[PDB]
């Protein structure tokens, strides 16, 4: 199915709703249900790719408009202070949902290590 | 200068080494100095781009190439476990060093929150 079997699938489907705050042909951006920053969005592609180690070369102009659109939407959200953008892969990366995913984080001090 | 006028422009012009493990005509990679993980490098553009918040559309492309090549890299050091990629921006980001670059971190279990 476009989108594929995550509950993020769900969310690009519409079947399930998510507060959107960017949509383009190509990404989705929504605020995560679990924030853990003032600000903290998730950046996706309407395309399934399950994992960053599963992206092709033929997908770096879409991973890196996943960036692009992350950058938008923090300026819309007023992050002029900054912000971190995340990407995690497998299970040390800690990563849960099999679609990737940008985390989006901001409106505090980030601190190092990022976990 | 190509490259630009920070501490990765010098790397880029190889005025200083740096342990290097990927070098294309777009990025190149090499590990960290003050590592957080027991794998963690940097993908770096050669082009200067300041920020994440400077660059343009056409930047998209370039963006996901450090993408997929810290991918390749993860891959040749052995991270079948997963890793964490993160992009600073800003102040609160935490970004020290103003040309773009994707930190890889693995090796260990990756904690949340991500800083
Ligand atoms: N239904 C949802 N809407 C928004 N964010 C979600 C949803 N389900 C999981 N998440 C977020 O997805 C991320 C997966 O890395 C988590 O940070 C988690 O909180
Ligand atoms: N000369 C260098 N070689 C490799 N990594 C470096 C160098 N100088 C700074 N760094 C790293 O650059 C990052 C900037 O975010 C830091 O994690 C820091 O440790
Ligand atoms: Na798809
Ligand atoms: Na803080
Ligand atoms: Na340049
Ligand atoms: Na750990």
């Amino acid at each position: 199915r476009p989108g594929g079997d995550t509950i993020f699938g769900k969310i690009i489907r519409k079947e399930i709703p998510a507060k959107i705050i960017f949509e383009d042909d190509q990404a989705l951006a929504f605020h995560d249900i679990s924030p853990q920053a003032p600000t903290h969005f998730l950046v996706i592609p309407k395309k399934h790719i399950s994992q960053i180690s599963a992206a092709e070369d033929a997908d770096e102009s879409l991973l890196g408009h996943l960036m692009i659109v992350g950058k938008k939407c923090a300026a819309d959200l007023g992050l002029k202070k900054g912000y971190r953008m995340v990407v995690n892969e497998g299970s040390d990366g800690g990563q849960s949902v099999y679609h990737v995913h940008l985390h989006v984080l901001g409106g505090r001090q980030m601190n190092w290590p990022p976990g």
